[PDB]
């Protein structure tokens, strides 16, 4: 398929954490208005990742999904503390196209299969946060706090066997950097799975998107580079098409 450009919005209490620099918006911290804008300038998919407090979280995530589904017409995912099938199901039914799961899937891989049984593999995105430890790629849970001791190589294979539709490869080694996506990590995973690979963490300039697609990613996800306008989405898409990448333009 065409390569995909994804914008991720981190949220809390219904607000975009740290907003954005788009002065043309009524509320640059409103996820619906920001995501609608991205959908108009060439983002292919939106991912919303929620970190609100336990009490208000479930109702907050459902309201977000509901509000997004009304105004936005591109596919979108939702994630952040989705721990079980009933939570994932109610978010998809309320309007999300896919859910992103990480820690809960590592602790119970059958959760992938559960969700896929009812909603299809295409509704299940497994986010894999990985880091080099003593020379080997290991899987981390709990927002990067826990080395599971599971090898990336092994978790990828299991994720596909259990029925996931896509994998996000979040390189903890690149969090908060602008040096590029972890293309070595992407290239290590690419031969192990037939699933779409989404690159995450490290992007700082448009060239990094090209590098990740050459490494074998099928989609590239980023957030702050777009929200703080270090990279313009339509410039990025024109750049990638110029250099031979099959992306979608208007
Ligand atoms: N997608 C995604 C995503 C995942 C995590 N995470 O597994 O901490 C954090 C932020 C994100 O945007």
């Amino acid at each position: 398929l065409a390569k995909r450009i994804d914008a991720a919005l981190i949220m809390k209490d219904g607000r975009v954490v740290k907003g954005s620099n788009f002065e043309n918006l009524r509320d640059s911290g409103d996820p619906v208005e920001l995501g609608k804008f991205y959908s108009e300038i060439g983002i292919d998919e939106l991912s919303f990742w929620d970190i609100t407090a336990s009490v208000e979280k479930r109702k907050t995530m459902l309201e977000l999904v509901e509000k997004v589904a009304e105004q936005i017409d591109i596919p979108f995912t939702v994630g952040g503390g989705i721990h079980d099938f009933e939570t994932a199901s109610e978010l998809i039914l309320r309007g999300a196209d896919k859910v992103e799961i990480n820690t809960a899937a590592v602790e119970n891989p059958s959760l992938i299969t559960q969700i896929a049984q009812t909603f299809g593999s295409q509704a299940v995105v497994v986010y894999i946060a990985a880091k080099r430890v003593d020379g080997e790629f290991m899987v981390f849970t709990y927002s990067g706090k826990k080395n599971t001791g599971i090898l990336l190589r092994d978790w990828v294979v299991e994720v596909e066997k259990r029925g996931a539709g896509e994998i996000v490869l979040g390189s903890i080694d690149r969090l908060g950097t602008k040096s590029g996506y972890d293309t070595e990590m992407i290239r290590f995973v690419r031969p192990l799975t037939t699933l779409p690979i989404i690159a995450h963490r490290g992007a700082g300039k448009m060239e990094h998107f090209l590098e990740a697609f050459l490494a074998g990613a099928d989609a590239a996800k980023a957030d702050s580079v777009f929200h703080f306008r270090e990279i313009d989405v339509r410039e990025l898409k024109e750049y990638l098409k110029k250099h031979g990448v099959n992306v979608r333009l208007e």
